C-alpha cells in the first residue's frame, strides 16, 4: 500500500472504499470512517465507492444504519460490480447522489442462508430469513421507488442490470461519464 | 466374517439384524431380507433385532413400509440401543411383540436437518421437514399409545428411556430377561 | 451382503432395487437386470423397487429407456423417497402400476448441472441442459398427464409430495398399503 | 491495514466510543475492558459508547467486558449496528439504562448457554453442575436488566429468539432506536 | 455383483459386453478381452456393445475400435445414456446398419484434449502429433458417418450435441431404438 | 521494499503499476492511486506500467472506468506481457499515449467464466457473460478501430500479438525502445 | 469389475497374455508367471502378448524381456492403443516377423529416464549405470528393429512418435493387422 | 489376477517368487513356500526367482537361513534386477545354481540404517549394524569366494555389476539364456 | 533484514540493485522500478545490477530487459552465484563492455520451457506462440553474444553449463572480477 | 535492530541454512562494510550447518572482492558450505571457538530426467567437487589429494583439529 | 520497547527451544552490551526445555569468551541445554528462583545413512558427549563420573537440590 498512506489521505477527502465480501470486520471499519467524518464535518457529503459481490447481511445492515442514521449525505458510487448486499448499499445513498460508472454492474437477488439442528430450530431460523427477506425488499421498494410486488419478483432469482439499467430501476440516480 | 456366513445362517431362521446407522443401503439390505423371508414363508414372525444409533428419516421408513406390508409379523428387539429412527423402528414392530432387553436403552428425539440456500428454498425444505415431524410424531401415537401432544413433547429435547420405561411407556411390550 | 446372494435371490423374483444416488455405474448394473429378466421371460412384469436421491441425468435415462424399450412393463415401486430423477424413473412405471408406499415421499424439480470456460463454451452447454430440461418436462406430463406449463410451474424450484399427492398428481397410481 | 488520521479506531476512541465486532474471546474482550478502563481514568465522569454487532462467544470473555462495564465510574452506553446475538445481546441489555439503542435493522438474538464437557461420569457431573449455575445466574443478569420476570427470561431462552429493534425495546433488551442523528 | 455367473458375466454369454463410464486402459482393455472371447466362442454371431460413456483417454479408445474392427464378428452399438467424445466414436464406429440410440441418449462431439509439459522442442514434437491424432479421428469419423471431412472438421472444433434423432440425421448411428419388437 | 518506499516515490511521477493478476484489491489500489493523482494534477498524465495476465473481469472494469472517468490522460506501457484483461487496459489509454517495450507480447481472448447450480439460473448466468463477452468486444473494437466483428473472431480463442503487431492492430500506438 | 466364464484366465487358455498399464515389478512378474506357466503347458505353440502401455520400470520390463527370449515358444507381440518407451521395445523384443501393430495403434521411443539424489560420488555411480543401461537398450533397439546403432541413438534422444505404418518401416513390428483373415 | 492361480500352479513345479522390496511379511510368505516344498520332496529343487530392489535386512536373513537349512538346494535365478538384499540372496543359492538373466543386474552395497534417541542406546545401534555388516560381508565373502577385503573394498559403495560382471565375481555360477 | 534505511536501500543510494531468486512478475517488478528511479536521479551514472538467479518467468524476465535497453544510463549485469536461464540472459544483457561474472560464479544456458493444457487448437496456438518466445530469445542471445544464431540455437538445446572464464570466452559476460580494482 | 548495532562494529552474522536469500544479504552487508571503510576488518560470524553451494560460493567471491579482510569466526559449527566460507576467511584470522565443531564433506545434489541431461548435470556437479576441493586446498594449504581423500565422507574437526588442519588459524577462549 | 528496554539495563532473556536463531540472537545481544560496557555484568534469565546442542554452544562460548561476567538466572524451568547454559554462568552469579525446576541429561541425537557414516555420526556424538560432561564436572564442581552417572537419564533437581549439586551457586527469594 503506498504512500497519509493512499487510501488515508482519500479519507482525508471524505473518500471511503468498500471492496471485496462483506462481512463484520470490513464493515466496521467503513462504520467507523463514516463516523469519524461525521465529526470531522456533520454538513459535507461523505463518498463511498463500492465494489462488492455481497456478504453477511447483518453486517451490511450495519453500513446501512450508519448510512442512514449520520447527518452528512454519504453518496453512493459503483464501480466494477455491485451485487446483492453490494447493490443494496448502493440504492442506500442519499437520493439523487447514487452513481454507477458506465461499465459498472449490478445484481440483486434474493437473501441467502443455512442451518442445521432441530426441526424446532430449523423453523425459528428459517422464519427469521423470510422476516429479513420482507425487510430488505420493503427497503429496496423504498430506495427504488418500485413496488414491493415489483422488487418481490424481480429478486427472486439472480437479476443482473447494466449501469443505464441501474438507472431506469431506481437503484441509481445517474452514471458518471467524464469528470467535467 | 464367521462361517454360508453366521448372518446368512441366522437369516435362515427368520433373523434380521439392523446394526449401526441407518441408511438407505443397510436399510435396503433389510427390506431384501424381509422380503425374502416374506417369500420363503407369510406366517411366521421374523425377528428384527436392532442396535442403532438412528440415521437417515426416509431410510428408515423404507424399512418401517416394508415390516407394515409384508404379511409376517415382525418382531422386534432391542439390545444394546434404538435410538431416534432406531426407536422408531423398534415400536413399529407387531403389537405384543416389541421386546426391550434387560440393559438395554432408547432415545427419541425429533428430527434432524438442515439446508442452504435461497430463502425461497429453505422455506420449502422447512416445511418439509415439519410435515415429516408431524407425521412421525403421528406414526409414534400410532404404535406407541401415547397422545400426539405427549409424543410432541416427549420428543422437543433428546429423551432417554430404560428398558422398563420403555414398556410403561408404549415403545415395547415387553423385557426379556431369560429364555423359556 | 447375506446368502445365491439376497440380491441374486430376489432377482429370481423379477424384482431389481434402485438405491442411493443414481450414476452411471449403478444405472448399468439396473440395465443389466433388465435385460436378463426380459431374456427370461419376455412377457412377465418386472418390479423396480426405488429410493434414492436422484443423480446424474443421464445415467438415469439410459435406465429410462430401457424400461421403456425392453417387452415387460417395469412396475415401479418407492420406498423411503424417490427424489428429482428417482421421481422420474417412478413415473416412468408401467401405466397403472406405479405405487408409493404409504410413508415414502416424492420430490421434483428441474435438472442442475455447471461448467466453466470461454464463453462460446459456456452457450453450448447452457443450451444443451436447457433442451434436457425441455425433454425431462415433456416426459414428466406424458406419464402424470400433467400439462407440460404445469409440470414446468411446479419444477422451477424442489417441490415435495405426499404418497397421496404423488397419487392425486400423476406421479403413481396407488399406494401400496399391506399385501393383500 | 488501517486508515489513519491515530488509525481509525484510536481517534474514536478519544471520543470515548468502543467497538464490540466479531465473535467473543478473551483477547478482543481484554482489548475492549483495557479501553474502558482508559476511558474511565482520562475521564471518570462522561459517558462511554459501547457499539455492539457480535454473535456471541466464549461466556467468561463477555462477562470479563461486563463487570467491567458495572464496576467503572463511568455510564457504558451500549449501541447494536448489525446484529447482537447470544453474549452481545447480554452485553447490550447490561449498557447503561436509558443508554442502550439499536439501530433501526439492527437484530437481537437471545437464547441459553452451549458448552459441554469430556472425561470421567465423575467430572461430567461437576462441569454440568458448573454451566446450570451459569445458565441460572445469566438467567437472574437478564432478568435484572431487562426488567422480565425471571420465569419469563427462562421460557424464553429455552431456544432461539430474533427481536427486531422494536420488539427489543418493547422486551426491555434497549431503551429506544437510533434512526437519525439530532 | 449379482449373481445368476455375476449379471455382467450372464449377459456376456448372451454377447453384450458394456462400456460405462470413462474410458481408460484397464476398462478399454477389458472391453477388447471380451471381444476375443466372444470372437473365439463363435465369430459368426454379432456382439452387442452398449456405450453409456463421457469420453476418456484418446489410445485407450483407440485399441478398442482397432478391435471392433479387426474381429470377424460384427459390432453392433447401442447408445443408451450418453455417448460423448470416444464414446461416440466407437458408437459411431460399429457395423454400419447396426448402430442404434436409446430415443432419450444423447451425443457430443469435438476435439481431442491433451496436454504437455517441458521444452519447447518436446512440446513441439507432441503438439504435432494430437494434431495429426486430430487428423486421423476427424477422418475415422467421416469415413462412419458419411460426412465430408470438411464438415466433421467443422463440427468438433467446439462441442456439438446431437440428439437421437439428430444423430440418425449425421450418420451417427443407423436407427433409433425405440420399442422391442 | 526498498523504503517511503520506492513505488510511493514513482507516484510522485505519476507512475502507476500494474502488476500480476487483476482483482478487487490491487485493482482498487490502482483507482485510488488514480483518482489521487488527478486531485493533485488534474491535467498532468498519468502512466500506468502494465505486466498483467489478466484477472477478474468487473475489477478491471474498475480500473477502465476510472481511466476514462478522471480528467488527466491516462498513458498505458506494457512490458513483459498484457493479456486478457491485461491487454483490454492497455489498448484503453489514450489515443497516442499507448505503448508496448519492444519484447512485450499481447494476448486477446474471450470471457471466461463458470457457474453451477438450476438450469433457470444457468441461464442467467450464461445470458449475462455473453453481454459482458458482447460489451467487451465492442470497447474493443472502439479502442483498436477495428470494426465488431474483426474483435469477434479474433478473439473466439487465444491470440498472441507481438509488440509490433499490437501496433499495426491499434491495440497500442507505438514501441518505445530507447529513451530520448 | 470383472467378468467370469474369469475373463483373462480364460483368455489364458487361447495362449493370450496382456501387458496393460505402466510397467512395473508386480505386474511384470505376473506376465513372467503367465509366460512360464504358459511354456510349461506347451513349449511348441506361440505365445500372443497384447500390449498397450506408456511404458514404465526399465528392470521391471527387462524381467519380461529376458522370459521372452528364454522360454522355448515364440512370443508374438500385438500393440493395442501404444506401446510407449518400455511399453515399445517389448513390443519390437517379439519373435521375428510376428510383432504386429493394429491400424490405429500407435507407437512411441525414446531414451532412459532417472534420477539420483545424492553425494556427487554416488552421482556417478548411478549417472554411469543409466547411461550404460542407455546404451544397452539402443543396441536390443537396434538388433531387433535392424537399425543400426547410431540412428537408434540420434532417433531417440528425444521423444519421437510412429504410427503403425511408420513403425512396420522402421522395424519395430513385422506388419499391421486389419482384419482377421 | 489370474485364477487359473498363476502363482500356486507355479509353486507346484516348485517355483517361488521373491519380487520387490524385502519385508518380514512377504519373506514369511517365501519362508513358509521353501518350508512346504521340502515337506513334499526334500530332494527336488526349489526355484527362487528373484527381482527385488532390496529391503529390511532380518527380514531378508529369515529368507537366508530358510534357504540353507532346508534339504533342497535353492537354485537362485535373477530377473530385472536384484539389488542389496537381493543381490545378497540371489547369491546365497546353492553353488552351481545360481543365475542371471541375460540383462538383469545386481547392484550390492553396506548396509544402511537410522537411528534416535539417547548418545547412550545410539552407541548400541551403531556398534549393531557395525557388527551386522561385518556378517554380511563374510557371508558374502563365502558365496563369492572373493576375500572378506575385496567384499569390504567394493561394498563400501553402490557397485552395479552386469550378469556376464556378476558371473565374473562370483555372484552368480552363469547366465540362463536360451531353454535347452 | 537490518536498518543502517535499510541494507538495500542504502545500496540503492550507490546505485546497486539486486536480481535475487527466481525471476517473477512482483520482483521483476520491483527491479524495473528501482532502474526507474535510478535513471530519474541520474540519467547518466551507470546502474550496477548483481544476478544470483536460477531463472524464471520469461515475460517477467522481459520486462526487466526491455528496461534495461529502453532507460539512458548502462546497466552493468554482475554475476554472482549463478545466473541461470533468463538469469544468464539478464546478465549478458548489460551494457556492452560491462557484463561480469565473479571468479567462481556459474552460468547456464537452456531453450524456454512451458506447458499447455486444452484442446487441441489452442496447443498449437500455445505451442507456435513458445516457438515464437524461443526464437527471439535465440536471437537475442546472439546479439548480445556475437555467437552465430545457430550455434545459440545448436547450444542451448540442452542445458549448458559455463564456467566463468568460458562466459568471458562466449560472449556471455565481458571479463571476471577477481579482487577489487 | 541489533543486528544494525552490531553492523556499526563491522560485525555480520552468517546463521543456519545457506540459500540466496540470507546470503544475498550477507553480500550487501559486506559491500556496505567495505564503502563505510575499505581498509578495517569485517567480522562474519558463522554458525552453521551448511546449504546452497552456489549461494555460498557468491559469499566466498565477495569475500575475495572487496578490499577488506573479512575475518571468519566459527560459533556452534560450520558444517560444509559453513565451513568452506569459515576457511575462506583472510589468513590469520580464521577462528574457532572452543567448543564449536567443523564438518567437511563432498558436494551434495540430484537431478531427474532424461539421461543426456543427467549426464550433464551429474559432470557440472562433479566439476563442484574439483572447485570446491580446489579452494579448500587453497586456504588450508593442504595438497588437493589429501582434500578429496578427506572429503569423500563426512568428517568432524574440533576447534584444536581445526587449527591442526589449516581450517581455521588459532582458537578464540577469553578476550584479551 | 519492552524487551529493548530491559536489554538497555543488561538483562538479555533466553526463553523456549533453543535452536540457532533464537540463540543467534542471544549471541548479539552479549556482544551489544560487552561493547557497550565490556565492564559490567550481564543477566541472563534462562527459562527453557533445552534444544539444539550446537546452537547452545554457541550461547556457551560466547558466555565465556566475552569481558563482562555473565550471571545467569533460572525462572520457570532450565533442562537439558537450558541446565548446561545455567551452570555456564559466572562462578558466584548463577542463580535459581524458588520454586524453579532442572533438569539433566545425556545428549539426544539421530542419524540415517549408510554404516560407515553412522559409525562417523556415532563417533562424534560420543565425543559431544564426553565434551559436555566435562564441561559440566567443570562447573558444578563434580567429578566426571559423577555428571554421568547422573545424567545418563534424566534427573531432576529442586532449585535447593540445584545449589547443593554445584548446578547454581544460590537461591533467589525476595529483593533487597
Ligand atoms: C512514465 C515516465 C515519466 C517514467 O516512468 N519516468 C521514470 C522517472 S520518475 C522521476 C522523474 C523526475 C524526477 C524524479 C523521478 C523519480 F524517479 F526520482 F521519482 P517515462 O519517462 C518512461 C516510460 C517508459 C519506460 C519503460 F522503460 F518502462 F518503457 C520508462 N520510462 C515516459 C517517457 C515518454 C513518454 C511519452 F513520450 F511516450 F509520452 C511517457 N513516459
Amino acid at each position: 500500500v503506498p504512500m497519509f498512506d493512499i487510501y488515508s489521505r482519500l479519507l482525508k477527502e471524505r473518500v471511503i472504499f468498500l471492496t471485496g465480501q462483506v462481512e463484520d470486520h470490513m464493515a466496521n471499519l467503513i462504520v467507523a470512517q463514516m463516523l469519524f467524518l461525521e465529526a470531522e464535518n456533520p454538513e459535507k457529503d461523505i463518498y463511498l465507492y463500492i465494489n462488492s459481490p455481497g456478504g453477511v447481511i447483518t453486517a451490511g445492515m450495519s453500513i446501512y444504519d450508519t448510512m442512514q442514521f449520520i447527518k452528512p449525505d454519504v453518496s453512493t458510487i459503483c464501480m466494477g460490480q455491485a451485487a446483492s448486499m453490494g447493490a443494496f448499499l448502493l440504492t442506500a445513498g442519499a437520493k439523487g447522489k447514487r452513481f454507477c460508472l458506465p461499465n459498472s454492474r449490478v445484481m440483486i437477488h434474493q437473501p441467502l442462508g443455512g442451518y442445521q439442528g432441530q426441526a424446532t430450530d430449523i423453523e425459528i431460523h428459517a422464519r427469521e430469513i423470510l422476516k429479513v427477506k420482507g425487510r430488505m425488499n420493503e427497503l429496496m421498494a423504498l430506495h427504488t421507488g418500485q413496488s414491493l410486488e415489483q422488487i418481490e419478483r424481480d429478486t427472486e432469482r439472480d437479476r443482473f442490470l447494466s449501469a443505464p439499467e441501474a438507472v431506469e430501476y431506481g437503484l441509481v440516480d445517474s452514471i458518471l461519464t467524464h469528470r467535467n
